């Protein structure tokens, strides 16, 4: 839990503002209200080209940050920035692996917006599942445990869609969405292409189909450019490139034993790997043994043209929502995800502010390396982290954006943040 105290001005002027602030907040008993201060700092005092945001929950900790701002030193609880970044806004929606117990538990208390979309998502899922999504999202011991795909995929969907809604209600409005694997479904929902129910149905379908492939496959993320990985797996047809998450980030789908040996090899060559939290070989040839159950259970899928842009990690280009028939959805699940390629395009197209709506950052590095490999720096923030899913981590994400020039609706920020 935390409170955002926004401060702004040209250089030195900030140092001043904080200094003056310490004249009243520290005491001037009546000691000023912590939330009452932030709202003022935000409502009053405009917003200039040298910015900073003191994220904390106790008067002591604020004073610390203010003290440091005035002195012209860095502090942890203070996010500083230049506000010199003018590019387009995108929401990134990654896959599984973001999940953790009660991702939703904190932010649900603090934010009405978040809790609402979570409720919507739950209603949507009710007809298709024999368990309580809200219970999972809250960590009810008597509920499923994010150890099964249906539970994971539906929970992550809820989370991402709900974190997206928060970002928006607080004034961060996406000019485009880019999704990765199952994230495309959430991306769609958010762009207006898919409906809550249709998205949910697509997730339930996907999960039925793959139930066969369960434990027969997995995925491994590898800190090597595609080239290297390709050259390591050329003679290994039971492993396949599943994603190019960046110029030095690559995922591989295949049989367990294979993955294990490759990881062994790669751990020995001091290449950093991490096995992915997926129990099947998504974006691999094994996804074709289930094209039927899916294309059958999915049936008709209604996609609508979208108010937001939708860059497909399938194609690698802005796609017309409404072309997202059941085929697109079997393709989503069967095709390498070409993330780097999609982002590279979005960048050349202006997008330079990328927000990852995610219970934990999965693609933040890749976005950065890609943008920095196109001499096109931008702002790349996540939302929550594992074990850190309340206001402080979120407000920090928002802050890192604001400091770099993103507009914001503090009113709504303050509300949902409390």
């Amino acid at each position: 839990g935390a409170f955002p105290w926004p401060l702004s001005g040209k250089t030195e002027t900030a140092l001043r503002e904080q200094a003056a602030e310490l004249l009243s907040v520290v005491t001037e008993h009546p000691e000023p209200g912590l939330g009452d201060v932030g709202y003022s700092l935000a409502t009053g005092r405009a917003a200039m080209e040298h910015r900073a945001v003191v994220v904390a929950d106790d008067r002591d900790s604020f004073v610390a940050g203010l003290t440091a701002l005035a002195a012209g030193v860095p502090a942890a609880n203070v996010v500083q920035g230049a506000a010199d970044c003018k590019g387009k806004v995108a929401f990134v929606f990654p896959g599984q692996g973001s999940h953790w117990q009660g991702m939703a538990r904190e932010l649900s208390e603090s934010s009405p917006v978040f809790r609402r979309k979570l409720a919507e998502c739950a209603a949507a899922t009710a007809p298709y599942v024999d368990w309580s999504l809200l219970g999972v999202l809250r960590g009810d011991p008597d509920a499923p445990a994010l150890d099964r795909d249906d539970v994971i995929q539906l929970a992550l969907f809820a989370m991402m869609v709900s974190l997206a809604e928060l970002w928006r209600s607080c004034g961060v409005e996406p000019a485009a969405v880019v999704g990765h694997s199952q994230g495309e479904i959430a991306a769609a929902h958010v762009a207006g292409a898919l409906s809550l129910t249709d998205a949910v149905r697509i997730i339930a379908a996907r999960c039925d189909a793959v139930s066969a492939l369960t434990g027969k496959g997995g995925m491994l993320a590898i800190a090597l450019p595609e080239s290297a990985v390709v050259k390591r797996i050329a003679g290994l047809p039971e492993l396949t490139v599943a994603a190019v998450n960046g110029p030095g980030s690559t995922v591989v789908s295949g049989e367990p034993s294979a993955l294990e040996r490759l990881q062994t090899e790669l751990t020995a060559e001091n290449v950093q790997t991490r096995r992915v939290g997926i129990d099947y070989a998504s974006h691999s040839p094994q996804i074709a043994q289930v094209q039927g159950r899916l294309l059958d259970r999915l049936g008709e899928v209604g996609s609508e043209p979208a108010e937001i842009a939708f860059y497909s990690t399938v194609t690698g280009e802005r796609t017309d929502t409404g072309r997202l028939d059941a085929d697109y959805w079997y393709q989503n699940l069967r095709q390498p995800v070409r993330f780097q390629q999609t982002v590279a395009r979005m960048a050349d197209q202006g997008y330079r502010f990328f927000v990852e709506v995610s219970p934990h950052p999965l693609l933040t590095a890749g976005i950065q390396e890609t943008l920095e490999a196109a001499d096109a720096g931008g702002v790349v923030v996540g939302s929550l982290r594992r074990g850190e899913g309340g206001s402080r981590r979120w407000l920090t994400s928002l802050a890192e954006c604001q400091v770099r020039g993103l507009p914001v609706n503090w009113e709504q920020v303050f509300l949902n943040t409390g």
